[PDB]
């Protein structure tokens, strides 16, 4: 079982290009990387949950529908009575895509009462990422769980690195994204963020493995010294193949995970995941999710 | 001759197809908030108008001043808020049972004093608030500030435009402020729904100058005193009626600005003939223009 906690929210998709200030037309999709990794891991036939806070409002109740139709456990998401669901205004064309997110609402109000204690400790991996958080009780909460939990499951970071949501408390960030970092297992990163946080002193790698994305050139696994490079809602596709692969892989075959990560990646192209059964004719998909 | 509207600015999220919010797929984004869409009728009708709100330091709140600016309302009074976002509400105006998702840590309901332009406040001749901007601290502190401030100096009207759910575990609250504010204003506007409930918990819905009730499609009822006109609607041909009461108010207000006296009659007349215009013109600013108003005699008493 993988465990993903951190940002369940509304994706308000932009459906014309322009700035947020022009566009006239949003479509609502359910979203937040860690929902996102967990619908992959589940449609790629791993048993997936979320630990998340919604609103107790009908965004709350569609984010909660959508999971479970996804075969996501639920059980972990609990309805905030004090603040509404997770939205974001997405602007995903253009030369620079851009968002608005609202940064007052239930994913952000996450205390330890909220979490489901079961959940974390059935999980063999718990995946959480940076935007869970830029804001407490959540921060707190989210880092109290991924401490505890540390050497009794694998921890996987997202770095997932999103600067507005840390303004008037980048040092902060620093802070937190480098404690998150020396907690996780498994770290994703792209390379904009791996020279930014080195730039800022922060190593960005996991103990056990490293995901490096490179955008259109493909991405890195580096596990210790061993580097292996794998020319090209996919980012989440591809963490949640990661997840998977590291599960199934009985010894972490490094050629292996990449070319089943790039497989479910290529073929996600926020819930992209290829299901297993759009696998089954792929050698690499059985390499991992049969043998 | 100003009109200043006070309270909630926000992004109206519309609901493009019919359903529960949980299921509707695609939303349209319009500017909206009950004073913003009076505040823009007024300007379409031809009298200067100015809004006090606060938006975001955000695309959406640069949206909201800039649709604002094109009708010709004054934004100078807008403050951007750098820790809250603009507000947002998303609805659905189809159906038997129309509803809302209304985010309320937001950008209008952080209002203090240090936001109001007390410029802007002191030269309005009327100034518009209604209910929904005093659902939360600040901006409710805030807002009753500047109506005991203005009291006696400017008309006070405001749109009861209850909103029950955004008063939940704090309906004594809602009771008090509801009729403190009813009880500061010279014009009160209120559905005959909202007349009954509230009048059922002990408060009057009643202005000192006049009260509008509106029936709905049957029309509306204009009290002063003990003397009521009752206005029916005309026979219309509605196209789109979610501006309506928004549209009536904004008559209500540019007619007792720009009639000699209290006159009902005219005043009738006038905003019954502006609501039922209104109805042919989509969304929340529905306002027919002066221009438009002009070809009738009715609103020639007023407008001319």
């Amino acid at each position: 079982l993988i465990a993903s906690i951190g940002e369940l929210l509304i994706d308000l998709i932009s459906v014309e290009e322009g700035d947020l200030k022009d566009v006239r037309l949003f479509e609502k999709h359910p979203g937040g990387a860690p929902a996102n990794v967990a619908v992959g891991v589940s449609r790629l036939g791993v048993k997936s949950s979320l630990i998340s806070k919604v609103g107790n409002d009908p965004f709350g109740e569609y984010l909660i529908e959508e999971l479970s139709k996804e075969n996501v456990d639920t059980r972990g998401i609990v309805k905030d009575e004090k603040k509404h669901t997770g939205i974001v205004f997405v602007q995903l064309k253009g030369a620079s895509p851009s968002f608005l997110l609202y940064d007052d609402v239930a994913y952000f109000n996450m205390t330890l009462n909220d979490i489901n204690w079961d959940i974390v400790e059935e999980a063999k991996i718990v995946n959480f990422g940076s935007v869970i958080l830029a804001r407490n009780p959540s921060r707190e909460t989210v880092m109290k769980v991924i401490k505890k939990i540390k050497g009794s499951s694998l921890i996987a970071f997202d770095v997932n690195l999103r600067l507005d949501l840390w303004r008037g408390q980048e040092e902060e960030m620093i802070k937190v994204l480098e404690e998150s970092i020396k907690l996780a297992d498994i770290v994703k990163a792209s390379e904009e963020e791996v020279l930014y946080l080195e730039n800022q002193g922060v190593e960005v790698k996991g103990s056990m493995l490293t995901a490096i994305t490179l955008g259109p050139k493909g991405c890195r696994l580096i596990k210790n010294e061993t580097v292996v490079d794998v020319p090209s809602g996919a980012g989440d596709a591809f963490m949640a193949a990661l997840l998977v692969g590291i599960l199934k892989l009985k010894g972490l075959d490094l050629l292996k995970l990449g070319k089943f990560a790039n497989l479910v990646a290529a073929l996600s192209t926020a819930w992209s995941t290829p299901r297993k059964d759009e696998l089954l004719k792929y050698k690499e998909a059985r390499e991992v999710l049969a043998e």
